[PDB]
RNA sequence: CACCCGUGCAAAAAUGCAGGGGUCUAAAACUGAGCGGAUAACCUCUCUAU
RNA sequence: CAUAGAGAGGUUAUCCGA
């Protein structure tokens, strides 16, 4: 169940000095203070309107009882004891790392003896985290096409300079510059229209390449990008993300020609798409102004402001109109236009006129301890929501069903346009770099990884805009210093964030490209009168097709589909009756053996099996197979890549760790040559002649860098696994984690594979394969010649080699255990600890 | 069935009960979002064809 | 500038399994 602080209207408790504070829910992610304590002496600030009492106060915690919604009562931990009980004095707490002193100083001009800043520092780690780990994701994706360049470029050089590399007497570049004209001109640059090619009129219009400066430009940028995201720039260049003001015209130029043409291409077409909307919306508001109603339906559909409002309107609307028959074939052809209008009915509804309706239903949501609250609360509404708006949605519904007055109401233009166009997306000319950046970023992503990065961008400027204002309420100093002064906008930037969370999509694929794409299609499934020509159209076509192809070679999806246990194991990931569907469309009798029978035939897809009464069922079935092909081969590769990122989140930690440790007064040395001085430096123990000699004492548990490792029995399995890992395995580890290695080389490291029993194991079964390939030629240690012949004997993952190589995540004790031990890595599939 | 912290109780150096964690792990609450298929209208540029 | 028929893209629903 969820917390009972949290649905009792207690967002957070901030310690500040001897004092403490306690902070409400407001609207969004706002807070408000209403309470501050001081050694079992209450004070309440939010005089009117306030959101729960304290019962009881001691110096062990707070009683608070709330009035939102629910009266849950629950018990809230005083932050001034943490870590001072049983073992006996208040003091703020510091990060479980040791390194808030050290942050504090870096993101700020000094220590602030609270835990606020801290906070805030965690989000903007956060940002950092999940822009690493989706740019690294697209350099992948752009360096998959070539069946070195991206690491060494930075936007300190423009165009012009490399230029000069055409006449480089040195080979060095010169070879840099043979790889950049080779990138240009590839097929495979077909994807990613929006990043590489323009629309040109004729003198009927067709999409052509850029000028090599565009691409150069494009390229540079989200090689840097990755570039400072994965490692931990020293000098100025560490400020890069946040001061994109400083860059080159070139890049600001491209990065404008990018993010105009989707703005261009929907605030251009708005008034002509919707026209029947807005002339039914007059008919039914008459009072309201056209101007005004035009304005709010452009703020409710093109920027999607009904989806931050706390509820969903869409499942009110659900289950208000169930009860009326609307669902049956009577309105079939107008549901989709009634039921959009009947939300933008609702969403004015609640911010006009029931304004407090609005409050009180989100309060009631908070305050739910259970999922079958979060459904009564919702008919309850519906039910007044259906008595009052009956009369507007069968007037919506009959003008609508008039398809003559339809089309009566088509042909007609009186809407006003050039005036009030405030409201229209803003151009590439008034927006922050960073979220053309960020854009330029995610036109080389797939539409969940968009959702997910954007979501979390959203999510974590909010909690620094919050933070912020909490900060200016409580008087203490917020000022950034000079080189994260871009902070000081956030809020700014946050809603630049959520006004691209409005019309970012995937990325489309080019319209003349269509045919050079007809190679690969035809590859994916290994065929090689006409026919091949149906399963190209039918194969393009596939959004999956998409992910196949920017994300892995054809060829190699191929023969990576003959892995029997990994299909069957995806498809075993399929409940049975998909399982069964998927059967019953592919052919004309257990699940399992149905399966199985799927399986098998997935494997060995061909020609003859296409080709081989109706011709509207032989179609049918042979798009079933592809897109079951698909679908399977497209679960197996995105699942992989999800998991590789997991892997890039922790080499980038280390690496900022790495930094900021050293900068704390921690000698940890280079990480270049070994990447788990880390957890070496943080234990306290030496590479003695390359081994470590040190056994193991209490004394040093006891005085270790950070609380992760001061359990004697973490630190001990953590020290023992260190000893039995090397230097040059972790090192190619790393490489093979950063650039993808594993997932591209799929062909062969998953050839002779046993049995998969999560993807987990699959993903450190390739890691195993790439790593035994690599060193099969070379000297190494007994420890990893032992898990390397484990493996190849078992032909299944070994879990100590895992715990071996992921040894320089050891100083995150909690990072360490869900990276190694099985069961505990994904939070979808919850297993038991192994150890 | 993760990690850390608080409090009661058994102990004697750890078990249990009940909680908290934005300052632990992709990971605070409402919501936005991170799951997969199989059909539907409606708009735009046509493009022979009417 | 009506009906047949293609492509290629926008939003939007509703249906079952989680
Ligand atoms: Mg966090």
């Amino acid at each position: 169940t969820k917390s009972m602080a949290k649905a009792a209207g207690v967002k957070s408790v901030f310690a500040v000095g001897n004092t403490v504070y306690m902070t409400s829910f407001g609207r969004g992610n706002d807070a408000v203070l209403e309470q501050k304590i001081v050694d079992t002496s209450h004070e309440p600030l939010n005089i009117d309107d306030p959101a729960y009492q304290l019962n009881v106060v001691t110096m062990n915690g707070y009683s608070v009882t709330g009035h939102r919604g629910e009266t849950v009562s629950a018990v809230t931990d005083n932050p001034l004891r943490r870590f001072n009980g049983r073992k006996p004095e208040q003091s703020v707490p510091t990060d479980m790392l040791c390194l808030k002193p050290t942050l504090e100083k870096k993101f700020f001009g000094k220590e602030f003896d609270d835990n606020i800043h801290i906070q805030l520092i965690y989000n903007i780690l956060d940002i950092e985290k999940i822009l690493a780990v989706y740019s690294t994701n697209a350099i992948y994706a752009l360096n998959n096409m070539s069946a070195d360049f991206f690491m060494k470029r930075t936007t300190d050089e423009t165009f012009d300079d490399f230029e000069k590399k055409k006449e480089s007497t040195n080979s060095r570049e010169k070879a840099d510059f043979d790889a950049f004209e080779k990138f240009i001109g590839n097929y495979r640059l077909a994807y990613f229209a929006d990043a590489f090619y323009v629309n040109k009129k004729n003198p009927k219009a067709k999409n052509v390449l850029r000028e090599d400066k565009e691409l150069y430009s494009v390229l540079t940028l989200i090689g840097k990008l990755r570039h400072w995201c994965v490692h931990s720039e020293e000098g100025r260049a560490e400020f890069w993300l946040y001061k994109l003001d400083e860059l080159k015209d070139d890049f600001k130029n491209v990065l404008d020609v990018v993010y105009n043409r989707p703005v261009e291409e929907i605030n251009n077409r708005f008034i002509e798409n919707n026209k029947v909307n807005i002339q039914i919306l007059g008919s039914v508001y008459k009072n309201t102004d056209i101007a005004e109603l035009v304005r709010s339906y452009y703020e409710f559909l093109i920027t999607k402001k009904y989806k931050n409002m706390g509820f969903s309107i869409k499942k009110l609307r659900e289950s208000m109109l169930e009860g009326k028959g609307y669902a049956d074939k009577e309105y079939d052809s107008v549901r989709n236009k009634l039921y959009q209008m009947t939300d933008f009915i609702l969403y004015t509804g609640y911010i006009n006129e029931d304004s407090d309706r609005a409050d009180d239903l989100v309060n009631t949501l908070r305050s739910s301890l259970k999922e079958d609250d979060k459904t009564t609360v919702y008919c309850k509404e519906a039910d007044y929501l259906w008595k009052k708006y009956r009369e507007s949605i069968r007037e919506v519904a009959d003008a609508l069903d008039g398809d003559n007055i339809k089309k009566l109401s088509k042909s007609n233009i009186e809407i006003q346009e050039d005036k009030l166009r405030k409201c229209f997306i803003s151009y590439a000319d008034s927006v922050s770099e960073f979220t053309k950046l960020i854009y330029l970023l995610t036109r080389f992503l797939s539409g969940k990884e968009i959702n997910d990065l954007v979501t979390t961008l959203i999510n974590k400027f909010d909690n620094i805009r919050s933070f912020l204002e909490i900060m200016d309420e409580l008087g203490l100093d917020r000022t950034f210093t000079a080189e994260y002064s871009f902070f000081e906008g956030s809020t700014k930037y946050l809603a630049e964030l959520v006004e691209l969370n409005s019309f970012v999509k995937s990325c489309s694929f080019d319209i003349n490209a269509k045919r050079t794409m007809y190679r690969d299609a035809l590859d994916i499934l290994g065929i090689e009168n006409g026919l091949r020509n149906f399963i190209a159209s039918n194969v393009i076509d596939s959004n999956r097709f998409k992910y196949l192809v920017r994300y892995g070679n054809p060829k190699k999806i191929r023969e990576t589909a003959k892995c029997k246990p990994a299909v069957r194991f995806v498809l075993n990931e399929i409940p049975d009756a998909q399982i069964e569907r998927y059967y019953e469309a592919c052919c004309p009798c257990s699940a399992n053996k149905r399966r199985e029978k799927l399986a098998d035939m997935i494997a060995e897809i061909k020609f003859e099996n296409f080709s081989d009464t109706s011709e509207a069922e032989i179609k049918r079935k042979n798009q079933a197979i592809i897109r079951l092909y698909l679908t399977v081969m497209y679960i197996m590769l995105k699942n992989l890549v999800n998991v590789n990122a997991r892997y890039v989140i922790a080499f980038h930690c280390v690496e900022r760790d790495t930094k900021l440790y050293a900068e704390s007064g921690l000698e940890v040395g280079n990480i270049e040559k070994n990447k788990t001085n880390l957890t070496m430096a943080v234990m306290g123990v030496k590479l003695e002649n390359g081994i470590i000699k040190t056994e193991f004492d209490k004394s040093f548990a006891e005085n270790a860098a950070n609380r992760y490792l001061r359990n004697a029995r973490w630190y001990k399995l953590i020290l023992d696994n260190l000893k039995k890992s090397e230097r040059a395995v972790v090192n190619e580890f790393r490489n093979t984690v950063c650039h993808l290695n594993a997932i591209r080389n799929i062909n062969i490291n998953i050839k002779e594979i046993k049995e998969v029993e999560n993807y987990f194991a699959l993903y450190h079964y390739l890691i195993q394969k790439h790593l035994e390939n690599r060193f099969a030629d070379k000297k190494v240690e007994r420890d990893t010649g032992d898990f390397i012949s484990k493996l190849e004997e078992h032909k299944t993952y070994c879990k100590d080699f895992v715990k071996a190589y992921c040894t320089p995540f050891g100083y995150n004790l909690v990072r360490y255990k869900n990276l190694t031990i099985d069961g505990l890595f994904d939070k979808n599939y919850p297993g038991k600890d192994d150890s």
